[PDB]
DNA sequence: AGTTCGTGACATTGTCACGAACT
DNA sequence: AGTTCGTGACAATGTCACGAACT
DNA sequence: AGTTCGTGACATTGTCACGAACT
DNA sequence: AGTTCGTGACAATGTCACGAACT
C-alpha cells in the first residue's frame, strides 16, 4: 500500500457509498428475501458514525456484486485524497472536441505514452519548429556559397 | 438560440432533478416554514409525468437559489443531448496532471484560443518542425548521393 | 601578287611542264593538223633556254585546254618555291589511315578550321586532361567536407 | 609475305617503270658504252606485252642502282594495289603546317607510336577532357538545381 | 650474311574548289 | 562580272630506312 | 437592465482494464 | 494462481463565468 489507508475516513466513504447506492436504487444488501435485506438496510442507517460497525455489516450484508466495484471507488478516492495535498500529484480534468482527442489519442498510443507526457512533447516539439525551419534556410544558404565558390 | 427545446423531455429532466436534490437533503421549496415546504415535496412527488402541472410547481414552490442553478443545468443537459447525435460534435474528457495541464493552459490564454484549439495547433506545429528534420535530413542525403556518382 | 613573279624562272617551269605533258602522251598543241602541231612541239624543244620565247610559244601553239592547268600548276609551284626558304612557310606531308583521317577530317569540318589548326587544338587539349581530371576529383572532395560539416 | 604477286601485271608495272625512266633521261642500261646500253634500250621497246621476256631484260641488261630502287618501287605499287580494294586499309595524304607537323611528331616519337596511332589518342584524349568540363558543369547544375528546391 | 617484303614517313608534282583582291 | 592569286586538301608515284622472316 | 442560451472549463465520482507487487 | 493496489482514460452530471442576442 503506496499510500496511508486510515480506517476512520474510508469507514465513512464506504457509507456513504453504500447510502448512495440505496437513494439511487440498487441493491446494496446480499439478501434477496425483502424482509432480512430490507432491515439490514435500516440498521445500516445508523452505522453514520460507527467506522467499526461498517466494516462488520458489510460483511454480513452487503451484495457481493458490490464488493469489487467499491474496492475501484474507495481505492480511487483514497488516491485522490492525498494527491489533492500537493500541485503536482494532482490530475486536472478537461473536455476536448471529439476530433481534436482522436488526433491526440493516435498520437500518443503510437508514441507508446500516456496522454499528458504527448502533450509536454508536443508543447517541447512545437516550440522549437522556430529554431528548425531558420536552420534550414541558413543550411540552405552555406551551400549554394560552396557551389558559386 | 440552437437547439429546440422538447418541452415533455425538459420537463421530466427538471423534475429528476428536484426529486434527486431533495433525496440528497437540499432545499426544494421556498418555504421556511417545514409545513408549507413539506406540502409542496409532497404533490412536487406525483408529478411524475404531468410536465404541465411539473412546471407550475416551480412557478409557485421553488428555492430562488436552485432555480437558477437548475437553469445552466438544463441548458447543459440540453446541449448534450443533440450533440451526442454526431461525433463530431461530442466532447471527450480526460485528466491531464496538474503541471501539464498549466503549460497548455499557458498557451492557450496566451494565445486567447481553447484549449482543443491549442492542442490542434501544437499537433500541427510539431509535425511541421518534424518536416523540418526530414527535409534536412533528405538535402544531406539527395547532394550527397549525386556526389558519389 | 604577294609573291614575286621571276620571269627567268617561271618561264624555264612552264618549259620543263610543257615538256613533261609531251613525253607523257598529251596535246599541249592548240593545233588539230598533225602537221602544224608536230612542228610547233619540234621548236618548242629548242626554247630549253629562252624564257622571252616560251612565252611566245605558248601564245601560238598551246592548246587552250592547258591554260588553266598550267596557271594552276606554276601557281602552285611559286608558293611553295619561297615557302621553302623558311621552315616556318613549308607544309609537310604524311598519310593517315582512312578511318583515323575520317575523324580528323569530321572534326576539323565542324569546328570549322583547317586540318593542322584542329591538329593544334587537340594537341593542347589533350594535355590539359590530366589537371582536368585532377579538378573533378578535387572538386568532387571539398563538396563532401561542405556536407558533413 | 602478305599481298599475292601477280606476275602479269606486277611485270607490266615493272616495264612502265623502264620506259618512264628512260624517257627522263636515266641510266636504264648497265653498259657504259652507248653501244650496249642503246642496244638493249630498243629491245627493251618491244616487250611491251611479253612479261616471259620482260623479266630476261632486268636479268641482263639492267642499271645495278636502278634495280634497288624498283624493287622498292614495286612492292609499294603492290601494296597500294591490293590495299585500295577497301577503305579501312588506305591512306589519306594530306599537309600539315610544317611547325604543327613537329609538334605532332615530337609527341609521336616520344610515344614510339605511329602519327596515326598518335592522332587517335589525341582525339580520345580530348574527348575526355571535354568530359571532364561536362561533368564539372553537370554537376554544378544538379546540386544547384535541388537547393533551389 | 644477304635479300625479300611490308610498311610508315615524307618529298614532288599536279589539280581542284574556294574565296579575297583587282580590274 | 571576269580574272588573277594564294591557298587547303588530297591523289599518285617514288624513295628511304626499319624490322622481321625467308634464302 | 435583466434574462436566456450556448459554451468552455473544470470538479466530483464512479468504473474498467492493465500490470506491478505480494501472498 | 489469486488478490490487492495504484493508475490512466474516460463518462456522466453539475456549476460557474462569459458573451452575444432576446425580452
Amino acid at each position: 500500500m503506496k499510500y496511508q489507508q486510515l480506517e476512520n475516513l474510508e469507514s465513512g466513504w464506504k457509507w456513504a457509498y453504500l447510502v448512495k447506492k440505496h437513494r439511487e436504487g440498487e441493491a446494496i444488501t446480499r439478501h434477496i428475501e425483502n424482509s432480512a435485506a430490507q432491515d439490514a438496510v435500516e440498521q445500516l442507517m445508523k452505522l453514520e458514525n460507527e467506522p467499526v460497525k461498517v466494516q462488520e455489516w458489510i460483511d454480513a450484508h452487503m451484495n457481493v456484486n458490490l464488493a469489487t466495484r467499491m474496492k475501484q471507488t474507495i481505492r480511487a478516492r483514497r488516491k485522490r485524497h492525498f494527491n489533492a495535498e500537493h500541485q503536482h500529484t494532482r490530475k486536472k480534468s478537461i473536455d476536448l472536441e471529439f476530433l481534436v482527442w482522436q488526433r491526440l489519442a493516435v498520437l500518443a498510443r503510437r508514441r507508446g505514452n500516456t496522454l499528458s507526457d504527448t502533450v509536454v512533447q508536443l508543447i517541447e516539439d512545437a516550440e522549437r519548429k522556430e529554431k528548425y525551419a531558420s536552420q534550414m534556410s541558413s543550411l540552405k544558404q552555406d551551400l549554394k556559397d560552396i557551389l558559386d565558390k
